[PDB]
């Protein structure tokens, strides 16, 4: 059946200015591209095609001329505002109807993910035809996130929003799955202490016992970028792997093609406009080179 | 008499796209802060408070929403665009009615600069009334840039825009000092054999006239570029490790505005609350309590 | 059946003087601990407990003093030198009579690994009892290492040592598991246009058409310390990790103590002598947390 | 008058264990060279030829194979042992012979500088002949080192050690300059609460006498430390830093020796050959032909 994508790319409120007042953070580079590529990867990983990407009333336009609608890398592109960021959950309100009938899935704007066997892992999530699928991850800060709790043999028994007094330091990470019931679970819910919480999404899932959390190993990268110190991290995570081995993260074109979205012929007709820097003679040798 | 300031800040073209597809390069961070804030600051440093900004038609909205026109930091700042990127000499047929028949002096939107007394070494430059002023900074890669050639005693004798086989290491820092004759040197100007009126040319008409002073900006100094997203990543490494081992910071232009003493605390202080949250408001704040020598 | 491994943590010559002049690379730190814990945890994720150290007649002992004879860790160490930098193959000359009769593995000193389901990758290759097994990694720089050439189908077909002219981009990497056979092959061989070349052991090998080579994927990080450049990139890509997750990387206490060769009560005495430090505190933090 | 230095270089215990396991701090590199090429080389630019080194008994041998007993880069280099950490001050006890009647100066073998007319900037600090001189950096944490406290003109009037309220954000770096009562305060010192002869009480001594100037090393300068396994690998990135950006070096001991004139040419082209492979000696070789300013 139909998956959809939502990438949530709304504000970081005050929070990184004034490296943030021009423009939004999922515009900024990650070391060779957009932030938003890393999500867009995320969702072109799990086999996802068509993708609601929301964002600032004022931003919206500039991802809209970064991307167009997708027709370019055999994707369908959508875009949808959000006035106020007042909430992640809220991302369901307002992709709606763009998610009618179907399964969905949202992805932070901000997140980085990296690891081997990174499609299988999302592909055994896209799987799941009811419930929800999120990630667990241990990190040294699990205040700043969902913590998730496990009980004395694996189960997944508490989630807080941003706990005083974490109980594990399991995160929970901005990658969800949601079936046909995630919607009307966002239509009930009420503010928090002042925004629409994606852990009461989750927690509504857990308490109908319908939250798989499944562990996302240490053996997996997975960086946000929140801090102007670990968005420079990310960068030197990036360039370090990129330049060690030849091979790019989130290069989106490549990602296409090799799921066979676009004939190495599109794919070259993207080579063109950037044959003079590396990014597109990149793309130009995966027309000729065996990549396993 | 007084000095006005040109940031070039236009198109970089297409040579760091994607990640420059959505904004242009002098608006990325570099650490905590928009780059431009860094040749700024660098003017603000050489006490110039009326600067013209010029970047594409595109962009031109995007700054004016980041800076404003400077009274918040007590300059003026004027807009111009550039719609087609035909080199940096440019600035001065685009800047024309902004110079006048002022003193000037250009910086390129995407170099940094640091070090001790980077102040005084800029008032010297700044000092010198007559004639253009340009620094020479030893680099590994001057094929990049323009390249000075000195004689035995350490007169510049050429200047070369990239040569294959560079005379020295010695490359023209982004950062130049004219007087009234560089529109009419500018104006007069044939495109380089690629098309783009070479500042390298502007110049090396000053050298002829034996008005060119080239001053050495020391090995002492860090002068960065961000010309590859290697170099960019690299320039924000290197700010970062300022910042945190100090708990100063570099390029912060309310700081240096306030040190001219072209705001006072009150400006300041209420230049810091919309930003109280963040460590950037914090370090505002703190400024107008704490003696920083 | 027994597997034996060899960390060879020999000399990387004048390269990177005066940085190695005082004592060699295999003991400068990789962010928070020597390099040589990184090979060290490679073998013991291998599940190898039996292991032979070789480096210079003048560091030997330094190592020795590092690590003992292993049995604090639950591990069995001895210790043999290489007068001469003739090769890497020299290795299995060196420890004859510590291999013996049995299964063997040597990984190079200064080669860092990390990814998901890396000790099922090294599972699956320290199983095969019959002929070798290798990796191969994609990288920028084939020409610096042994290149593996693989026919329009998946299959190994040639190996080149340092070639001038790569014909993949596809690189061995220094980890390598081998039978009872490789001894002898490396009796026979004679020194290249002057070191014994571990590519030939490995041709040889594949001649026999018993060379096992299997893709390491670009969702995996292969490191080597080989420039001062990334020397430090290594650095701070350990350092990203381990400061993300609050979680290190080839800390031999903790491979020891999951893999179950030392008892919760063995490692609190490990504790003890580093509690001051973050290093201990992590030891200490072990015993009560359950990390998945 | 001859001032002889100091290079404290002993055990920092088991602080960056297990990392230091194996070898002691100031050996392992930052970037391209071993950590104490940085401060044998901050005792060069102050004009010092005849340096002690004090580190374990365990590592003073690998110290005298990497660096010898200087006559290569036209120094005199004498070792001796600390067997116990017992504190900085203890330095002055260990090298009382050393010192004889001579001046002095000390520095950790773990501190990092850099920036513009660092030269000149010692060079003052060694010209006063009498009483001692220390430098004033403004950190993020000074609650780690000496903080000093100036009064409403920019006098020193306290030194405090690791206070929990620091006076001010100004820390002492880890160099300092003496005159001939240096060994006299430090033989009557009383063990700190700890059990260290803590070099804050020597500095406070001079301050007590009038005797103590403190000069403040401004931002422009980077004075970095290495004193967590973070702040070791962002000293490695900073120094690739410049030395990529200028292809010239930081702290290499050669080059400085062929720039004070203590070797020569001939002396230096020697110094390459064993090393004419890697950079390094590529980088003496091309020092013999370029004018570097
Ligand atoms: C989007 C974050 C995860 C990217 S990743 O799967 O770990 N990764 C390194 C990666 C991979 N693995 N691949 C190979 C791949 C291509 C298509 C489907 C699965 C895997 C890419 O073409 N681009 C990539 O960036
Ligand atoms: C970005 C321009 C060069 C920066 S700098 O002169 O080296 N520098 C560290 C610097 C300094 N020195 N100062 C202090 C200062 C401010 C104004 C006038 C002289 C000195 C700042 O307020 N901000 C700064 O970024
Ligand atoms: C030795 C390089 C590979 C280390 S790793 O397997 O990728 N890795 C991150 C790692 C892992 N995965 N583990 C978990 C683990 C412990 C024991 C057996 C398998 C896996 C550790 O205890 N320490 C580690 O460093
Ligand atoms: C490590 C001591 C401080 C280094 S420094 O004065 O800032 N500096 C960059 C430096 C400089 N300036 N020089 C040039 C120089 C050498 C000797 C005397 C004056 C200047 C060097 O030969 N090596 C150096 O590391
Ligand atoms: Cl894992
Ligand atoms: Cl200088
Ligand atoms: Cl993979
Ligand atoms: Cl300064």
């Amino acid at each position: 059946m139909k998956r959809k994508g939502i990438i949530l790319a709304g504000g970081s409120g005050t929070r990184l200015h004034p490296a943030t007042l021009a423009i939004s953070k999922q515009l900024l580079p990650v070391y060779d591209k957009p932030m938003i590529y890393y999500p867009l990867s995320t969702l072109m990983l799990a086999g996802i095609r068509e993708i609601l990407i929301i964002s600032t009333p004022q931003d919206t336009p500039r991802f809209q001329q970064l991307l167009g609608d997708g027709s370019n890398w055999g994707l369908d592109l959508q875009y949808a505002v959000q006035p106020s960021p007042d909430g992640l959950a809220q991302a369901f309100l307002i992709g709606e109807s763009f998610i009618g009938n179907d399964l969905s899935a949202l992805v932070l704007g901000d997140n980085l993910y990296y690891g081997h066997d990174f499609h299988e892992l999302l592909g055994s999530a896209s799987q799941r035809q009811t419930g929800a699928s999120v990630f667990a991850y241990h990190v040294l800060d699990p205040e700043r996130y969902g913590v998730v709790e496990f009980d004395q043999g694996g189960k997944a028994i508490s989630l807080e929003e941003k706990p005083l007094e974490p109980k594990s330091n399991y995160a929970v990470t901005g990658l969800y799955f949601y079936d046909q019931q995630v919607v009307d679970i966002a239509r009930d819910l009420k503010p928090s202490p002042g925004e629409l919480e994606i852990t009461d999404v989750n927690r509504a899932y857990l308490e109908r016992g319908q939250l798989s959390v499944e562990i996302m190993g240490r053996g997996y990268a997975w960086l946000d970028t929140g801090t102007h110190d670990s968005l420079l991290e990310a960068g030197q995570f990036i360039a370090t792997l990129e330049n060690r081995q030849g091979l790019k993260v989130a290069c989106p074109e490549e990602i296409a093609y090799r799921q066979k979205w676009i004939d190495a012929a599109q794919l070259e007709k993207l080579a063109a406009p950037l044959a003079k820097n590396g990014y597109g003679q990149y793309l130009k040798r995966l027309l000729t080179e065996t990549v396993y």
